[PDB]
């Protein structure tokens, strides 16, 4: 099933390199610029969005009025929320780099994150645009056997759960 | 949907030819070598594994941190666990060769086994790498109309539930 996944526009923690999960940060001015550029570049399909501000605002600026779902949220980093990637203990760094065996104290395990995300995707009855987060887009791309890193304010379309269709980035 | 069915590395009962089901045997040094070789071939998809030691250890040495599911276990051979394939009553051999009519005392029925395996498979919500056992791999291959015999430490990728994608025999 055709699904478009949008990584929300940038927040301060992108340039700062801090782990951004459930911390509800707003978009930066450039983040809004990115979100606005998506208007007219995404298909007219039912829209769903993470309920976190940065996602919702991206969907709004993108000319959409999505139905909010917490299931589309970035992974919950727990105690690692706000920590600099640079200072993360190697065990966590490796876990995140290899996308496996990640269980932050007070947070959500990668396994639970994937289950949550994939269960939501399974429930979709028809093509739709999903305003979400880098980790969600990554989980989906990796499951489809490809590198999962995409720029803020960019999107990817996939034929779930079979293959990636296109990656769209704007300048 | 892409699923990789991985047969765990060899244990001592493989070279001995004994029925290996729920008996929790460890891998041999060669079994561990086979597991390590898989690290350079298996895709980095979500991983799942039988909770038995040989499967878990294979996943670990192959570079994965799998979610554990008993549904991925080999069939429970009951009193036949550890029995030499060579000495199995002709009726048992026949059934296991035809893959039907097998229910050992104190064990699982070949039917309840398949029921367990396919319920798990139909429940998957995304592509995955499954560290499991010979019987499970065989069940999946047979379901797709193919011969299901694969060597320990090898793998088979399938586009479930349509066809086999490729076999990886090292
Ligand atoms: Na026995």
């Amino acid at each position: 099933m055709e699904l478009w996944l949008v990584r929300h526009g940038e927040t301060l923690w992108n340039r700062e390199g801090r782990m951004l999960g459930w911390t509800d940060l707003p978009l930066t001015a450039e983040g809004e610029a990115q979100a606005r550029r998506l208007k007219g570049a995404l298909p007219s399909l039912p829209a769903f969005s993470s309920d976190l501000l940065r996602a919702r605002r991206t969907a709004e600026l993108a000319g959409f009025s999505p139905r909010l779902y917490p299931e589309l949220r970035e992974i919950h980093f727990g105690a690692l929320e706000g920590a600099l990637w640079e200072t993360l203990d190697p065990r966590y760094k490796e876990a995140l780099l290899r996308f496996q065996g990640f269980h932050p104290p007070g947070g959500e395990s990668l396994s639970a994150f994937q289950e949550r995300v994939f269960r939501f995707l399974e429930g979709l009855k028809a093509p739709a645009v999903l305003f979400t987060h880098g980790g969600v887009v990554r989980a989906v791309l990796r499951a489809l056997g490809e590198d999962g890193l995409v720029p803020p304010g960019s999107a990817v379309a996939v034929d779930w759960p079979r293959r990636v269709l296109v990656r769209l980035a704007l300048d």
